[PDB]
């Protein structure tokens, strides 16, 4: 559970408090948090980014096509590094609990291979995963295969159309935050992630550009012009990232060492020092945290109005008396908490 | 620029000159900033193409090599000769900017350049902008379609060798060059894959599987190359040092030593030279047939024989000339 992001203890406490408040005054819950979806070209580093957001390794990563089926991860808050209060469970394996996240990765691989073989095949049938933990939100993440241009192995001629439709079904909804993942060692104008995001989200009200592989850029080049909004501007801006390379994947490098390595990388290069606070996985997590806090606080006006109307009605109305006065006190406490 | 073992091989030029006494054009296709201009200029052997990150090439450049025995000429600047190739590069930049501004605009209107040298062939090369996905600057929403059509106009012809340029630091299945080449040349009988930026690949990864033909096979195969990075461009590094650097890179990397002879710009030049020689030797059947028929006709006439005198002379001269030509062929 990493502080200052989407698993922020403060944010989880806030959501739980507000949920209990609403469930103590007969008011339906309006908190409809968006799902976070990664979209981009093949091997652009989407699974790496998503697992970095989660904070524990559990997604299959590697060169070529690795993710070949949508993985719909369902974070589940559960009142109480193989922990016991935390685990994952698959829908196609009901009843089974996965406390070892390495076993979750292994099961994702096995389930994928069992349905799309081991020859680059693809399927839109999602792998549904629930992760229970007392330190997460009721949030939905989505990992997707990367878009390609030339088919390989069992792939049909229209593989691009299939992958594109598979992604569009997940990013077409207005309540979805699009992580458009682009490799930094590629010109930004070639980004499939930005292309698709702009296709669904032209106004950029829910698209975050994530520039991966910045440690693999040609010597003397940087992404500073993009961050400043000088090439292809994004309302929500860009975030550079340094995930684990292929050598690190083969060596099963832990996530913590990789995050420290990213921190050092951005603290040492002359082009990113002056803006190091705006670099790395932590800043992407902070952007997502701010967006979620925005979505929560945007529901405070109508809730205040509803509570005011209910209080006016109940006060005009006044075992029934005791319950009603308790409800009046509860409504006032609810208004107070909605204020803080 | 008179480099042996490529498209400017002196023996090949001598052969062409012998034969006279319709080569295909070479077109580069690939994603933006994939290194197409670098590959093309290395094939030619002299620096004269604008290079750099972002969008640099924004208009087709139709370079026409012309053999001449004792410089550059632009269509929009008639009469001016460019002996200094740096000025050729500057003029390409200026002419591009004169029609598409300086904000990434693009146009299919080509810049026509002729380079005369006694060490070149009568050949046509074409440099093109790279395909993109998102518009930039003044570019319209359909910039991708416009660039795609601009390229198709040049690679749809059957007499075109397609250098499909793919950066090696990108998965091959994302290659725009291969997609387009297969779109026009599905049988791959005239497509050569060129893998650039091999010096920027993630540690532990290589293109050994691609060269071996295990991912996306190409009849004519793949060639890895190491062009000048942006740091080299800024320092105006000469071509000789850059090519030596490519040679050393492939002579030292653990994955390519055992096959260094099949890597680099020299090997791509050798491939193109063999393709051109094939196209030349493909013109030998009809020439032999025509010479044989002409010889039969003239020999019949001579056997038959003031007009008779100056016709017998003509026929004997034509017989000698046809025999000399038929021997040149052999
Ligand atoms: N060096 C480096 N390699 C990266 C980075 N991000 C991704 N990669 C590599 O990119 C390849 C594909 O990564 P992955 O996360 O599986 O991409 P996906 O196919 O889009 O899910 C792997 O070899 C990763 O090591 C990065 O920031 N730096
Ligand atoms: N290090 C390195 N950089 C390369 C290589 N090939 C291309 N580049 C860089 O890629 C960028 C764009 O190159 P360019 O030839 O102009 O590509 P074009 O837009 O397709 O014509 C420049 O910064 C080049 O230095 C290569 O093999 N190695
Ligand atoms: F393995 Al991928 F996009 F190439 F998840
Ligand atoms: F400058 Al380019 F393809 F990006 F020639
Ligand atoms: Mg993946
Ligand atoms: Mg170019
Ligand atoms: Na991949
Ligand atoms: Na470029």
């Amino acid at each position: 559970a990493q502080p200052g992001g989407i698993s922020d203890p403060n944010l989880i406490k806030l959501v739980n408090k507000l949920q209990d408040v609403f469930t103590t005054v007969g008011v339906n819950n309006p908190i409809d948090l968006p799902q976070i979806v990664v979209v981009g070209s093949q091997s652009s580093g989407k699974s790496s980014v998503l697992e970095n957001i989660v904070g524990r390794d559990f997604l299959p990563r590697g060169q070529g096509i690795v993710t070949r089926r949508p993985l719909v991860l369902q974070l589940i808050n559960r009142q109480s590094a193989a922990n016991l209060d935390e685990w994952g469970e698959f829908l196609h394996l009901p009843g089974q609990k996965f406390y070892d996240f390495n076993k979750i990765r292994d099961e994702i691989n096995r389930e994928t291979e069992a349905k799309v073989g081991r020859n680059a095949g693809i399927s839109p049938a999602p792998i549904n995963l629930r992760i229970y933990s007392p330190h997460v939100l009721n949030l939905t993440l989505v990992d997707l295969p990367g878009l390609t241009r030339v088919p390989v192995g069992d792939q049909p001629r229209d593989i691009e159309r299939q992958i594109r439709d598979m992604i569009l079904k997940y990013i077409q909804k207005p309540n979805a935050i699009i992580l458009a993942v682009t490799a930094a060692n590629v010109d930004l104008a070639n980004s499939d992630g930005l292309k698709l995001a702009r296709e669904v989200d032209p106004e950029g009200q829910r698209t975050i550009g994530v520039l991966t592989k910045v440690d693999l850029m040609d010597e003397g080049t940087d992404v500073v012009d993009i961050l400043a909004g000088r090439i292809i501007p994004l309302r929500l801006g860009y975030v550079p990232v340094v995930n684990r390379g292929q050598r690190d994947i083969d060596n099963k490098k832990p996530i913590t060492a990789a995050l420290e390595a990213e921190k050092a990388f951005f603290e040492n290069h002359k082009a990113y020092r002056n803006k190091s606070a705006y670099c790395g996985t932590p800043y992407l997590a902070r952007k997502l945290n701010l967006i979620l806090m925005m979505h929560i606080k945007q529901t405070l006006p109508d809730i205040k109005q509803r509570i005011s109307s209910s209080l006016q009605k109940y006060q005009q109305e006044l075992r029934r008396r005791k319950e009603c006065q308790q409800m009046v006190e509860s409504l006032q406490r609810a208004a107070e908490i909605v204020s803080q």
